């Protein structure tokens, strides 16, 4: 069926639980099993959120290569994306190891650091241009370059440089502040404006490596992101916008990546997202 009609179709029924419960009964299982090796565990902020080892990225590492991240590599739509959880105190070195040996220009983050009163992930960039960061793990250093503050979302500048090198890149933060702590977004506007400011930095084209995308576990908010951003690409390169399943779009990502969209609301707000967008497209 075409979408804006199933859409409707579905909130007059109010079914929107049985079609998620029938993606999470299809979706992939493959196996995950350096995740859970023991040195591993406090690599891993969820015991049940874990890379499958076939996308799993690897650290240039030959100690302990391990991050819980993954590569969703979508063929037709020519987009990667590296989906990973919020970084935690242990970790934040090997999550810009990761940037830098990736060659990925932005990193999106869609959670705040505290949401219903506890941490989701680590402070992980400066603060003040003054007072720069250093991961003495893997020999980085990041420093704050600018900042820009909006309604919905904030824009920073970084510099990465490797201590071991001297080489310097420059890194940009996407920063969306104002998911609500329970539930989705009430119109998908703001969410698809911020989509659109990523899109115009050129962090999600083929002349970088692949955008760094997280949220707390990274499946659910950043789910969201990269199945309404495949979809819209798709609606534009084909003869018959009609034609595109999302069902099956998000199917295909979940080869790559356990658990993407975490509830029936986040399903629905994806199908709101991408039918909203693409009038705006033309
Ligand atoms: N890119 C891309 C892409 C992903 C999924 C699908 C649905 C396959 O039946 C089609 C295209």
């Amino acid at each position: 069926m075409e979408m804006e009609k199933e859409f409707e179709q579905i909130d007059k029924s109010g079914s929107w639980a049985a079609i998620y419960q029938d993606i999470r009964h299809e979706a992939s299982d493959f196996p995950s099993r350096v995740a859970k090796l023991p040195k591993n565990k406090n690599r891993n902020r969820y015991r049940d959120v874990s890379p499958f080892d076939h996308s799993r990225i690897k650290l240039h590492q030959e100690d302990n290569d391990y991050i819980n991240a993954s590569l969703i590599k979508m063929e037709e739509a020519q987009r990667s994306y590296i989906l990973t959880q919020g970084p935690l105190p242990n970790t934040v070195g090997h999550f810009w190891e990761m940037v830098w040996e990736q060659k990925s220009r932005g990193v999106v983050m869609l959670n705040r650091v505290m949401e219903k009163g506890s941490l989701k992930c680590a402070q992980y960039w400066p603060q003040k241009e003054e007072k720069e960061m250093i991961f003495e793990d893997t020999n980085l250093k990041l420093t704050l370059i600018s900042e820009d503050i909006k309604s919905y979302y904030t824009v920073r500048q970084l510099e990465l440089e490797n201590l071991t090198t001297q080489e310097t890149r420059e890194i940009l933060h996407f920063h969306y502040t104002t998911w609500p702590d329970f539930g989705v977004p009430e119109s998908p506007a703001s969410f698809l404006n911020f989509l659109f400011k990523v899109r115009e930095s050129g962090s999600l084209s083929p002349e970088h490596g692949p955008v760094v995308v997280h949220c707390s576990a990274g499946i659910g908010r950043s789910g969201t992101f990269c199945l309404a951003d495949t979809c819209l690409l798709l609606m534009d390169k084909r003869k018959d916008p009609s034609s595109v399943d999302i069902k099956k779009v998000l199917l295909e990502m979940r080869k790559f990546r356990m658990g993407l969209i975490q509830t029936a609301d986040q399903l629905r707000f994806s199908y709101l997202a991408v039918i909203e967008g693409a009038k705006f497209i033309m």
